């Protein structure tokens, strides 16, 4: 960790909390992933059907959801690790 | 009964189950955020050398909760599939 | 609505406010959509031209704008609906 | 003032001006709806104080503040798309 | 002219200097993002084992670039101080 | 690093790149911080003045700016570190 600027040492309490966040994060993210795959297969069956547009939009929205979830976990983990804030 | 909300389409049992599964997992993570928040706040309240760090962590958990709610809203929207005019 | 966890019944007042917010959101959204179609048509004509990358960048930025707008509306609608906030 | 003084800025055109101002016109329209709802919740909270719905009103105010921020970001990105500044990265 | 844009206000020498200071520093970081992106891209283009990893980092650097431009826009907005109707 | 779920070991190339990102981030963040302090003092001199509202708004905007910058950095750093991505 010392090689990385602003990083501080781990502690047992921090490791547990960070892994608890990540575990719950992954649980939700895998739900997003399963829904994504479902939408993908449905879109793949007929790209010119009425619902194709709707399926494509749902894929984009689930990609947004995954991005937001990773940001939420990174902010939460940052709060726990309590890194040196220069600004 | 006719749909009262602009762009809303009807529910289906499959959509309800999926949306409630998203929200269930969302709240589970959100309650972890809430617990860490209360812990930090309590520390701050009883604080010392780390007061600044505690307040920054509180601000960052507030952001985390906001991002999580946005994650859930986008995913439930994707399942609901309301009319997307743009 | 009661089938969705955290949801509350609709009221005439909430329906009017929510609809008003969406109405305005769609208006702006349609402006974004028209500008998007313009750049798309420009790319159709331009192809390999000097401004192709600029049109593609504006397309990406309008996609971002659309995303932002939807998030604004969602947050506003949430404020009006007032669901149970568990965290 | 001169846009040329700002790094990456390019000259305006009638077309861009019209489009940019159309975005901002529609943006402010929605923002004023947010502001009206915000003021309504603010007054309700002023009146409510210790009442049971106080937490709901305060959360609604926080969420409308987020909504306003997102709308300005949406406008900014759309306007940037029309202006088409130099994009170094 | 700035007056043609709704809500815009006149520049000042101080504002110009601060806005360009933000944009300058923004670009330095952005170019670092761009260099890393091109490196990942060349790696993918000429490749294998970590293809998925390279593609993922390209997506994450695209996000990073977007966040940076938003950071700059907000900072620049703060300096310019346009009319804020809401 | 191996105690944190999803983390992979560091390498010298990674360390250098991540710290280069962080250095450039802080440089911009300190500019944001300097502007924030300037606006704060201006607001503190006359909180009932006509421009107090504008200064206050500028402070909120800078705060948002700082938050975006840290997110930019975290995403870039994540890209370089290349942790295990389960979803
Ligand atoms: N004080 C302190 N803070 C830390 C430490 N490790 C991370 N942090 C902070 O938490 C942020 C989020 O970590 P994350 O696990 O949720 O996302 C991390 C993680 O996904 C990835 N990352 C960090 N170290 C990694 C590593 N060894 N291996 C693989 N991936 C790694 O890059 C993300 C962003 O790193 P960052 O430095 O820019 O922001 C950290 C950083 O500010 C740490 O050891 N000490
Ligand atoms: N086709 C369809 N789409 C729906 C329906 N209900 C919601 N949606 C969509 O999913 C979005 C996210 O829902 P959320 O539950 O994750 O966050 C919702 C939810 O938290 C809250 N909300 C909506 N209806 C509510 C209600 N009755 N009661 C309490 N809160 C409510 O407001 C949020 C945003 O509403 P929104 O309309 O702008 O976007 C919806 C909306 O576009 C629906 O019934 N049918
Ligand atoms: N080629 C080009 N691109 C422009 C020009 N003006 C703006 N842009 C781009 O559009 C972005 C968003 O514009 P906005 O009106 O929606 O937000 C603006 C606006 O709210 C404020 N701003 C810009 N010029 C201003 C000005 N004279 N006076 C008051 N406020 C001003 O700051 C934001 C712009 O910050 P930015 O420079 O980082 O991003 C611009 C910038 O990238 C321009 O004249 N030429
Ligand atoms: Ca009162
Ligand atoms: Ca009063
Ligand atoms: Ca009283
Ligand atoms: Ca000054």
């Amino acid at each position: 960790i010392e090689d990385i600027k602003g990083y501080k040492p781990h502690t047992e309490e921090k490791i547990g909390k960070v892994n608890a966040i990540k575990d719950a994060e992954v649980r939700l993210g895998l739900i997003f992933d399963a829904l994504y795959d479902e939408f993908w297969e449905a879109l793949d069956n007929c790209e010119d059907c009425e619902f194709a547009k709707n399926y494509a939009e749902s894929l984009d929205q689930l990609t947004i959801a995954k991005t937001k979830l990773k940001e939420a976990s990174m902010w939460a983990c940052r709060a726990v690790f309590q890194p040196e804030e220069k600004y």
